[PDB]
């Protein structure tokens, strides 16, 4: 079948760990499975650990990268169900990094009994302003951000990795996100950016049946502290918060050792 050529081979699928329980680890844009390096070994010991990367991220075949698929997405949320599938996982928990804690969202709107619960890490409904929504941009902002993609991709990444990532601008986790961004292949990164900041995931929230542990930084370029608090009351499962004192959209790659253990908790323990 219902949601898909190799499906592992295609999204680089690892598979790591053992246990009792399966964890799932879905990355943001402009990263890929390595953004979750400082996690998975307080992982492996415990849980079995699937790792993937997102069709259009800079490690996978640009070949493969279908338009029409990807113009939503809910592409993403059927590859993410598709993977599940071919390695015959009944249930996981979920860790979505940006735009894939929304993929997750998607999949368990159409996959309830798949997932027992969704951590999401960097999350956002929606990005731009609304009457009565604070997203954290306006739509001159995206369009700033468009034109200097197609300008100058190279400049743009350059510019754009420490904004992201936050804290000191010549870190090494600046330095491998402006990699994997420059890892890309320019006119996909445009047509994803577009899908991803002109997205409204906002009317299918009351419909989340599954519980969703909503984590971000203090201080995050993407996304507003109230988005956080958007999504707890919105969500129609059970919900819990928790605001890191953390900088950066990344921050399970850019502050490991003040961000990993919250994970941790949210991960290790039940609302």
């Amino acid at each position: 079948s219902l949601y898909k050529g190799v499906v592992e081979e295609a999204h680089n699928v690892k598979v790591i760990g053992s246990g009792e329980a399966t964890i799932v680890l879905g990355h943001g844009f402009g990263t890929d499975q390595s953004v979750w390096k400082h996690l998975v070994p307080h992982l492996v010991d415990d849980y079995r650990v699937v790792l993937y990367d997102n069709m259009g991220a800079g490690t996978t075949n640009p070949d493969y990268f279908d338009f029409d698929r990807y113009s939503n997405l809910e592409g993403y949320s059927f590859d993410l169900i598709a993977i599940l599938e071919d390695l015959k996982i009944e249930s996981c928990i979920f860790v979505g990094h940006s735009v894939s804690a929304m993929i997750g969202v998607l999949a368990s709107l159409n996959r309830p009994d798949l997932f027992s619960k969704i951590v999401m890490i960097s999350a956002s409904p929606r990005y731009v302003n609304d009457v009565d929504y604070q997203g954290g941009f306006e739509q001159e902002d995206l369009n700033q951000l468009f034109e200097a993609i197609r300008s100058n991709y190279k400049a743009w990444c350059l510019g754009f990795a420490p904004l992201a990532v936050g804290g000191d601008m010549d870190s090494i986790a600046v330095q491998e996100f402006s990699r994997t961004l420059f890892n890309m292949r320019p006119d996909i990164a445009l047509s994803v950016g577009q899908t991803i900041f002109q997205s409204d995931m906002r009317q299918i929230l009351p419909f989340v049946t599954v519980p969703c542990h909503i984590l971000q930084s203090v201080k995050d370029l993407a996304v507003p502290v109230v988005v956080s608090e958007y999504l707890h009351a919105n969500l129609g499962c059970e919900s819990v918060v928790e605001v890191i004192p953390s900088d950066g959209h990344l921050p399970q790659l850019s502050s490991p050792d003040s961000v990993i253990p919250v994970i941790l908790r949210h991960i290790r323990n039940d609302i």
